[PDB]
């Protein structure tokens, strides 16, 4: 099966790419696996596959860390993401995000139901598993529980059957047959939960599938629109209908090749302790246990020699940056274009801890709008900060056509030199805020409201007659013939490969 | 003579360090020398010494580019700066800035007058030179003149004789015997000019010395206090009295080993076209000629085989970042401490185009002040933004003790995650602004006023009971024994020098 459609094949792809380290000696799921993975993420090393996990019994489970993290070389920096999508390993960020957006004006390709698949190779009923007995990792030393769920896909469906959502949200072991996890507005798992709570009749039928098709976990991490079933979006993106099998204990459908499947319910009434957790912005607040949603597990099915993917998230660079930030930026780009705003590109700079998005402006189009900074900033911030795709983003930086938004150094240069603090900014206090940013949930103001800004790094003439500067750089401040001469003579004079 | 006390010896030091490329074939001062130097600065390559400059006649002149730019290795990143100061080439930024501040509570060591020196080896009177005939570089393709002066020291003295200032300010050739240049408030060359203009009797006696003692050019680039003669500060810093010779045509004194000396006057009445110029923030606005101060040159003296230092400034990284930003940050650190503010360290991040300074706070001391963010931000911004040392800096970022302000990645992380836009900031509109930042002089508001901000990246408990988080990083989220095990087993497992 192709790597983008089968997790097991994706692991083989990473080996083939010389992007995997198999560790066959005993590794402790209590911190050691996550510490190795953390080190990998901070140094852009090869993904670790822990084949000999202390506590693994009856096939549950091996761990793959860092599934969507960065490679060291520039040329295939984003190769792990490209391997989620059937793209060449050298694919650019622009190409990856375009692939993730391509299904947005395609007819969905609904999934195909098949009678069985590898995820049914083994099963454990209500009398045979105990989640406290599995080798669930402790990811960070102060975490409030063992976070089984960092890279699986929650599956919930609207009461009326018309929308089946796939998404990543964290969850930790509560007891032998329950998890607790984040289920928070405006996320789709929360929106669907709310529908079931209002109906008031039953808990939410649920499944959590780990080691799903890589193209599916990418869509699970993207804020595609309300009401859109991810399976059909992934079908359209990949050009193929995804093969799903029915759960044993409910009528939800899971990818046929899922490594591990939990079946059960998301309670409409109960909660339990959840967190603290070392989160995407790089922090844990030890002891800040909060209450989270409560899941009951009724059944486990799994592949022979099942592999659990794990994100050891925190400081740069991991899945929470590469996928959350970039996929939100992609959706934001499209949302802006659909609202008639002249945005060509969007990216969440890693330097911002993916709390900013830089928006590249087609300034020819801007000039024809005959507008001003104040007006344009307000328009852009109203579109983005009032939408779910803007939830995680607290600062938008508007830049003109000379800036490559995928290059954080150039975004930082433009921000620092073209946006006058205060005057060239509009603050938004009456929008939903993201509590997980420390200055929100652990800060001086309301955790859930405000703290957002549009920073205009367009220069004045970009609105009127055109750019009126040249950069004082090698590229722009010397003629072409001279630049080439310099390059041609560089090593000869005594100064000094793409792949590496 | 020691490298920090003699420019010629400094050039030999750079050779010895394998940090020099001598170019002995013809190089054009029209753009080519500066293009090579620009390329060096953008890639942290070896400094170029142009020994065969097209247009050099009768010993005037060779060029050394990139005298204070960065080296490629981490271990001796700042080695060129260290060679200005007699420090080991591995010296840290903290050590360099401490050396630059050390003279601030030492008695000055006044200079020693000697009867002659190498700078008197050759001379050209009023009938023998023509500045338009020298190989003065065109540094950037749109510059409004040939900028002879990018790394020499202007020498002017108060009318009463009590203060002799040494400073870097740009200047370009106007005609055969005049320059134009920046002389702007609040700079000391401007403050002294104003004194002469108010007296109204004569033009300002002036000298411009190129290839001065490296320790002197560092002080020339630092905002040491009003009224303080740089020569005595450098004497105290180096522990030695600097040897100076008298000018021939006025009673100013120049370093004995200066490569090239211009003697003349700074007019109290005349101006001429100055700029545009590719400046420290990375921009040129072609055609924006402004008027600048006008200098008359009466005499040139110079060393045999004289060398002109040149800064090919603009985008990262050159002297305008390494020296302007870092030396302003050093002075700011001291100013804050002298105003009883609990600041341990300051640095201007390169990522900010040296428009920010990050201030590291001793949070034990902060807690004892029993204050709040609003109050503390206002106090800090009042101290810094009302002082000349704060002139170039438009954003201050307050960070706690866990952040190394010399590491831009960590400053950016803290800023992005700990400072809530708006609420955790205080804007300053009634302070002097820096017009050279594009969003000031070419922006939407007053060029000379406002646009400054204090951004508080201290978390709430840092004011009260202490830090209440741990980072989700390898360092902080795993015990010491486990971290060491991981490191010890890293290459064995299959993953992977300080000098490189
Ligand atoms: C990739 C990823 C992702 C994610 C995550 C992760 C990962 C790896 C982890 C590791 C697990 C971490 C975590 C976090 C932390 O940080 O902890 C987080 C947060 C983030 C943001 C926000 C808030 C929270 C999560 C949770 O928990 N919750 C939620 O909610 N979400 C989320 N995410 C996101 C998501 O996925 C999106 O958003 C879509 O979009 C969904 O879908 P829809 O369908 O709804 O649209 N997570
Ligand atoms: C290192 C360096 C330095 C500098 C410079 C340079 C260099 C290399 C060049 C290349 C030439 C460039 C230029 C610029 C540009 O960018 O163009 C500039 C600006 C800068 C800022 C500001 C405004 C301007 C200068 C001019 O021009 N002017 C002035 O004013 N200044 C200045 N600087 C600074 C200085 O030096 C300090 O500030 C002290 O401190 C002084 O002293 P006192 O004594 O007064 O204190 N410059
Ligand atoms: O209570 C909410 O709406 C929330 C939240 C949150 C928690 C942890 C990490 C990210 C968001
Ligand atoms: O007119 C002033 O006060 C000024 C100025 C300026 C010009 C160019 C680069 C930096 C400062
Ligand atoms: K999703
Ligand atoms: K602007
Ligand atoms: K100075
Ligand atoms: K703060
Ligand atoms: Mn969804
Ligand atoms: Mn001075």
């Amino acid at each position: 099966q192709p790597a983008h459609l089968c997790f097991r094949s994706f692991v083989e792809a990473l080996k083939v790419d010389n992007d995997l380290v198999e560790i066959n000696t005993p590794i402790d799921p209590n911190l050691e696996a996550a510490a190795i993975t953390r080190r990998v993420c901070e140094t852009n090393d090869k993904a670790p596959l822990f084949n000999n996990l202390i506590g693994m019994k009856n096939g549950l489970f091996r761990i793959l860390g860092a599934p969507g993290s960065l490679r060291k070389s520039s040329a295939d920096r984003y190769g792990r993401l490209a391997r989620h999508l059937a793209l060449p390993p050298t694919a650019s960020m622009r190409e990856i995000l375009d692939k993730m957006l391509s299904a947005s004006d395609m007819p969905p390709i609904p999934p195909t139901i098949v009678p069985t698949g590898p995820c049914k190779e083994n099963s454990l009923d209500d009398s045979e598993f105990d989640l406290t007995e599995l080798p669930v990792p402790l990811i960070h030393k102060s975490d409030g529980g063992k976070y089984i769920q960092t890279y699986g896909m929650h599956i919930v469906q609207s009461p009326d059957g018309t929308w089946t959502n796939w998404s990543i949200a964290r969850a930790m072991v509560h007891d032998k047959n329950h998890l607790t996890g984040l289920v928070i507005p405006p996320q789709h798992i929360w929106q669907i939960h709310q529908m079931w709570k209002k109906e008031g009749r039953s808990d939410v039928p649920w499944a959590l599938a780990f080691g799903v098709p890589p193209a599916a976990i990418m869509a699970s991490s993207m804020p595609i629109p309300d009401g859109v079933t991810e399976a059909g979006y992934v079908g359209a993106m990949t050009g193929s209908s995804l093969e799903l099998v029915k759960c044993d204990t409910n009528d939800l459908y899971v990818p046929a090749t899922s490594e591990i499947v939990l079946e059960g319910t998301l309670s409409i009434s109960e909660t339990g302790p959840e967190g603290p957790f070392g989160e995407m912005h790089g922090y844990i607040f030890p002891g800040d246990t909060h209450l989270g949603a409560k899941y009951k597990v009724n059944r486990i099915t799994y592949r022979n020699n099942a592999i659990m993917p794990m994100s050891s998230c925190g400081r740069l660079t991991d899945e929470t940056h590469t996928m959350i930030g970039s996929l939100a930026a992609a959706e934001i780009r499209k949302l802006c274009q659909q609202n008639d705003l002249p945005i060509t590109d969007a990216f969440a700079p890693f330097e911002s801890q993916v709390t900013w998005v830089a928006l590249r402006v087609d300034t020819e189009k801007l000039r024809a709008m005959k507008t001003t900074s104040e007006g344009f900033r307000k328009r852009v911030g109203d579109v983005v900060f009032n939408h779910k795709a803007g939830y995680t983003i607290h600062r938008l930086v508007l830049v003109g056509d000379d800036i490559d938004v995928y290059e954080g150094k150039d975004v930082l240069w433009a921000f620092s030199t073209r946006c006058r603090p205060g005057m060239d900014e509009t603050l938004f206090e009456d929008v939903r805020g993201f509590p997980g940013i420390p200055y929100m949930g652990h800060g001086n103001g309301p955790a859930h409201r405000g703290g957002k800004v549009v920073s205009d790094a367009l220069m004045p003439t970009e609105y009127t007659t055109g750019r009126n500067w040249e950069a004082a750089d090698f590229n722009q401040s010397y003629p072409e013939d001279l630049k080439q001469k310099v390059l041609d003579n560089w090593t000869k004079m005594g100064f000094s490969h793409h792949h590496h």
